[PDB]
RNA sequence: GUAGUAACAAGAGGAAACUCUGCUUCUGCC
């Protein structure tokens, strides 16, 4: 049965107005949407029947919500079906929509169906429900769909579906004051054609009985007093930069580094430098290859050292050292050219000293010490605690897992780890979460942002944000993982900037709530005028952007010639194969480590530059239709060279190239083989 | 193959308000 605040939240939409339902995670927004659906079904005009679509951004959420809708509505005689990437290829989308009263989807399913001409109008629906609707920005599938809706609205020749958006946070964007915050919220509202914002106003006491906002503890801790590990690695980085400058004057290509080793700024500098180094053009093409390859190696090595410094700041020296020894093992097992041998030798000269450091107990990381004390204190107090420990990077989560496995909390608590997909598969993710829910001693989950929201996780008594910073929306989401009476959320940092960020979040969240209240005081006319003027601005920008050559592909590492754009064919808008016997000379293959079928293709092999001194990954080979071992190239593996000007360019997406490429044609293909 | 007003920014335009830009970190999706 419905809580009073749920009935309250539904009211603006029960009248047929487009509504944005902003309420805390776990407050039952999906149930509110179900109330709205029930009213919708029962009050259609004569001659009409409803057709509802519920959109979710993540597969596990799609699965969760599909089950909820089936259970609620099938018993009332409604057909409820789901489509996601798991079954998209096994079904006809048009046919599922024809046969279903309610369809639950991931939004790309609908985008693909407009793209392929299966669907021609959103007037096929009477109600569209967007879960996590704050994701409606840019080229997100939600905004691709809403752009289509708004184009229909503008043409004013069709009945639009009602729109319902669900979110726990409208956010603040880059706003610094209430005026800017109102503007940000109205922008989000404009993209979804919202007509009213629905929050709990009358039944706040009831809401507060069900939803307890976690108690925050921001703890500022110290760095190590002395940092000999960082000194040794820093010196190796200085030496590597100097070596790089003897190979080629990198300053004529990208600016000189600030030598701010062990920072994200340095990481970014390396990456920008790598981008510039691969585009180096020389008249002597052999020299271009030699220099580009050498610079590729030097920058990769600098990156790994920088990574190790960052790991050492948050975890143990032995975790940083480990990361490096695993890298150097890979280096030894690869092309392992003379430059690679030299860099490896320079590391191995210092490795004894680094090992000795990694064992000295006076070198312990105080931040990690704080973390262990926090966890000890919590489990000692309440042995039934379940904790979610958030950390930013895969490398740090992996290090923390090792720490907590080797040194169990109170000598018995065991960690599980949740990361994003490669990586971990959705089945793997669910397995870890099942164990964390039920296990007697597995009471600690260490996770990246995969755990912020969406996927079902057991409620946690303790949420620890280990150097885990972000915006207002992220802090609202992570809070919702620790939703119970008695729950705590602790942020642990050695950075005064992170403390200040969290202070700003508190202020901004207050600003957001106030902005919403001010908007809610506007009458319908005022609100609609504001949203309309934003939509017309949007349109004028979109329309202006719409009205607004042959290349060789070169190996992105060694600059060897790969193929011509003339040789490429596009399969199903996405997959770029290369035709002809000539290309076969250019690459070599190894069996694919995860040979699987998707999109009608069977993966066979990985494809590499044939140069043993290079071995750069170029893509895969696949079986498709009547053809085996077709090479599928990935654009990020190559540099493009204009045959007209000789100029080299970097493309991270196929968009700007595809226009110039031919589509796959089964007849053309069939002719390239003996009869 | 692709997305994110996410992470971290850094830089460019502007008198300023503020606009544009990332392939890195992380996650999502087909
Ligand atoms: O350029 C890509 C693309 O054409 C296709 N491909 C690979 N992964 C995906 C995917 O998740 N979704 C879609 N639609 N298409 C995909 O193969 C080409 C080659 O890419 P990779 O070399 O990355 O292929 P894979 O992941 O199999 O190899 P690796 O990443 O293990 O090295
Ligand atoms: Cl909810
Ligand atoms: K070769
Ligand atoms: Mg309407
Ligand atoms: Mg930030
Ligand atoms: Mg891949
Ligand atoms: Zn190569």
């Amino acid at each position: 049965k419905a809580r009073s605040y749920q009935i309250e939240l539904a009211q603006p939409a029960i009248n047929g107005k487009n509504a944005l339902i902003c309420a805390p995670t776990g407050s039952g927004k999906t149930f509110v949407s179900i109330l709205i659906c029930e009213h919708h079904f029962q009050n259609m005009p004569a001659g009409r029947k409803a057709k509802v679509v519920f959109l979710a951004t993540k597969v596990p959420v799609y699965e969760q919500q599909k089950n909820v809708f089936k259970h609620h509505f099938e018993r009332q005689g409604y057909s409820v079906q789901g489509i996601s990437g798991e079954n998209f290829s096994n079904v006809s989308v048009e046919k599922v929509i024809e046969d279903s009263d309610i369809i639950v989807v991931t939004p790309q399913i609908l985008v693909n169906s407009f793209e392929d001409g299966t669907l021609t109008s959103l007037s096929i629906f009477t109600l569209m429900i967007f879960d996590e609707c704050h994701n409606t920005t840019g080229n997100h599938p939600y905004n691709v769909l809403m752009t289509r809706y708004l184009e229909q609205k503008f043409n004013s020749a069709s009945q639009l579906p009602q729109i319902l958006g669900l979110t726990a946070s409208v956010g603040v964007g880059n706003a610094k004051n209430i005026e800017e915050t109102i503007e940000h919220i109205c922008s989000l509202c404009s993209y979804l054609d919202i007509q009213a914002i629905s929050t709990v106003r009358e039944n706040i006491q009831e809401l507060q009985r069900f939803m307890n906002k976690p108690e925050i503890d921001v703890r500022l801790v110290k760095r190590r007093i002395h940092n000999p590990f960082a000194a040794i690695i820093s010196n190796l980085m200085s030496e590597t930069e100097a070596l790089m400058r003897t190979i080629y004057s990198v300053d004529t290509l990208s600016q000189n580094s600030k030598k701010d080793f062990g920072t994200q700024n340095y990481e970014h500098w390396i990456v920008v430098t790598q981008r510039k180094c691969r585009l180096l053009q020389l008249e002597d093409k052999e020299e271009e290859s030699r220099i580009c390859r050498a610079l590729f190696i030097c920058t990769e090595h600098l990156r790994k050292y920088n990574d190790a410094l960052i790991i050492s700041e948050d975890a143990r020296i032995i975790d940083a050292l480990s990361y490096l020894t695993e890298f150097f093992t890979n280096v030894k097992n690869g092309p392992y050219t003379e430059l690679e041998q030299h860099l490896t030798a320079k590391f191995q000269e210092k490795e004894p000293e680094l090992i000795a450091l990694s064992k000295d107990e006076t070198n312990e990381n105080p931040k990690l010490e704080e973390l262990v004390c926090i966890l000890d204190d919590a489990y000692r107090y309440n042995p039934q605690t379940r904790t979610l420990l958030f950390a930013k990077t895969r490398a740090l989560v992996s290090a923390l897992k090792k720490c907590m496995e080797e040194n169990p909390i109170l000598n018995y608590i065991k960690p599980g780890v949740l990361m994003g997909r490669g990586g971990m598969t959705l089945p793997s993710q669910k397995g870890v979460l099942d164990a964390f829910k039920t296990s007697k001693d597995n009471r600690l989950l260490i996770a990246t942002s995969v755990a912020d929201e969406g996927i079902d996780i057991v409620q946690c008594n303790l949420v620890v944000l280990y150097e885990y910073s972000g915006n207002v929306t992220k802090m609202i989401q992570v809070r919702g993982r620790g939703r119970a009476a008695g729950s705590k959320c602790i942020l642990v940092t050695s950075k005064t900037e992170v403390v200040e960020n969290e202070k700003c979040n508190r202020y901004k969240e207050e600003m957001m709530n106030k902005a919403v209240e001010k908007i809610q005081k506007w009458d319908e006319e005022t609100f609609a005028k504001k949203i309309h003027n934003l939509q017309m601005k949007e349109r004028v920008l979109r329309d202006s952007r719409r009205k607004e050559g042959q290349k060789n592909l070169l190996c992105g590492k060694c600059k060897a010639y790969a193929c011509s754009t003339d040789d490429i064919r596009i399969i199903k808008d996405s997959h770029h194969i290369v035709l002809g016997e000539a290309f076969k000379e250019r690459y070599t293959t190894k069996p694919h480590k995860k040979p699987m079928q998707f999109d009608g293709f069977e993966k066979k092999s990985k494809m590499y530059c044939r140069n043993n001194n290079c071995q750069h990954d170029w893509g895969i080979t696949v079986k498709y239709l009547t053809f085996d071992n077709l090479p599928v190239i990935k654009i990020k593996s190559f540099v493009m060279e204009s045959t007209a000007t000789g100029t080299q360019m970097d493309f991270q997406k196929w968009k700007s190239i595809n226009s110039s490429l031919k589509n796959f044609d089964v007849e053309e293909m069939s002719n390239l083989y003996p009869p």
